[PDB]
């Protein structure tokens, strides 16, 4: 297991490898991560929210996520939305991300990342992209403002109970 965003991962199938990779902001900075190639499946568990999770290179799946209460589970959806890699999600920070500040001098661009979009999700939530659903009975779909719906959720994102 290894932890990230508060969050202990587990993988429960697939795999991957490293690599060092340059990516593109929304203002165009390049960042450098390292990416995780391979399709994988993990649990991930925090003290609010649990979740399971699918995730391919750079693209999430399905994440089904429970917890607490609607500040728990944005919490933990937004850490898998960061932890995914995405494009859309590098792609909705708009401003420069700031590295030379003492107190960032330690953070990696994962973890300027996820600082940015848990100060403030919303150009992450609105960018995502939404889909309909054909909803299944004890979940429901998530919208971008993080109310509840049976008609429409954020792409690959369902909400369970308890
Ligand atoms: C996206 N990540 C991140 N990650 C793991 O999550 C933790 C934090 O990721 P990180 O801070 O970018 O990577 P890390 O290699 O530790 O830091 P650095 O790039 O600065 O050397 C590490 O244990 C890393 O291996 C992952 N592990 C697996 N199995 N699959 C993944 O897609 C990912
Ligand atoms: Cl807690
Ligand atoms: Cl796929
Ligand atoms: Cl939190």
């Amino acid at each position: 297991s290894f932890s990230f965003g508060g969050f202990t991962f587990k993988r429960t199938s697939g795999s991957s490898v490293k690599k060092e990779e340059e990516v593109l902001t929304g203002n165009l900075q390049t960042l450098k991560i390292r990416v995780h190639e391979g399709y994988e499946e993990f649990t991930m568990v925090g003290r609010r929210a649990t979740a399971i999770l699918r995730k391919a290179t750079r693209r999430l799946i399905q994440l089904i996520v429970s917890g607490r209460d609607e500040q728990s589970i944005a919490e933990a959806i937004i850490v898998a939305m960061v932890f995914s890699q995405e494009d859309c999600m590098i792609k909705a920070v708009r401003g420069d991300l700031n590295f030379v500040n003492r107190a960032n001098q330690r953070l990696n661009p994962m973890h300027q990342l996820l600082r940015h979009f848990q100060k403030d999700a919303k150009v992450l939530f609105q960018n995502w992209g939404i889909e309909p659903i054909d909803n299944v009975m004890g979940m429901i779909g998530i919208l971008p403002d993080m109310t509840p719906s049976t008609e429409m959720s954020l792409r690959g994102v369902r909400v369970s109970k308890m």
